[PDB]
């Protein structure tokens, strides 16, 4: 019975958080190899009691885009998702985009305090915010939009997906964000709550993927008309819709477009 992989927690797991892969047949497991540049320590490798779950600390970041292979009893299974996508990366704050202005903050985490670790620098949108504020904290950045010799023109929006990941320290009521590009706000993707790709939760306390339509945000037909509105805004807004004060600690980093 050949091992089967079904879904990877991220695509662009955090250095130092841990990676989880559902699937079947994951019996004796002897390698995981992440995008043939090392391998998991096997005794590192924690897996569930019915073979179906395997998770791990990512304890460095590939160089470059891959799979995970995994080797169990009945053989070896690579992940259908390119890992570590660097190349679909259009916002990272650290010399893939940029922030252009805003209310917010920029961190490397310390080991210490929230989010813990990073990859660099990410996005914070932190603090409290009163009731019924429609303008408090954001980012206007620019993104560097994915290459065509990577996404081509012709690849209907329908069929791609904005990922980024995102850290929530403790779950809040009221609060929503916005996400908007090209300066396109009819098309933006508002009242969002970060909720896992993996679980469909908001986690706490760790960093999750999270994953929308790129439809969500994006109105045109192809990634090619998509290109030719001519503007490299990304931007990424906190408001507070809800009855009460609030005070939220939420982060964001390697914003990225992918296929479907
Ligand atoms: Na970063
Ligand atoms: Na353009």
């Amino acid at each position: 019975p050949k091992p089967v992989v079904t879904a990877v927690s991220s695509t662009m797991p955090v250095v130092g958080s841990t990676v989880t892969i559902t699937g079947q047949n994951f019996i004796e497991v002897s390698r995981v190899n992440i995008n043939g540049e090392f391998d998991i320590p096997v005794g590192d490798i924690t897996t569930s009691n019915t073979f179906d779950e395997i998770s791990f600390v990512l304890p460095q970041a590939p160089t470059q885009s891959g799979h995970i292979s995994v080797t169990a009893i009945g053989g070896t299974v690579e992940s259908a998702e390119i890992f570590y996508p660097l190349e679909n990366v259009i916002l990272n704050y650290d010399g893939i985009g940029s922030h252009v202005w805003g209310d917010c903050s920029f961190v490397v985490a310390d080991g210490s305090s929230a989010p813990y670790v990073s990859n660099g620098t990410c996005l914070g949108i932190t603090g409290t915010v009163s009731a019924s504020n429609y303008w408090w904290k954001q980012s206007y950045s620019n993104a560097q939009w994915v290459n065509t010799s990577i996404i081509p023109g012709n690849i209907p929006i329908d069929d791609l997906k904005l990922q980024f990941e995102c850290f929530v320290k403790e779950v809040f009521t009221g609060p929503v964000f916005q996400i908007a590009m090209c300066e396109n706000f009819d098309a933006a993707l508002n009242g969002y709550v970060p909720v896992s790709s993996f679980t469909g939760k908001t986690e706490t306390g760790k960093w999750m993927q999270c994953s929308v339509s790129l439809s969500s945000v994006v109105a045109d037909a192809t990634y090619q008309d998509f290109l030719n509105r001519n503007s490299t805004h990304i931007g990424v807004y906190a408001t507070n819709p809800g009855s009460s004060q609030a005070t939220i600690e939420v982060y964001f980093d390697n914003f990225r477009i992918v296929r479907k």
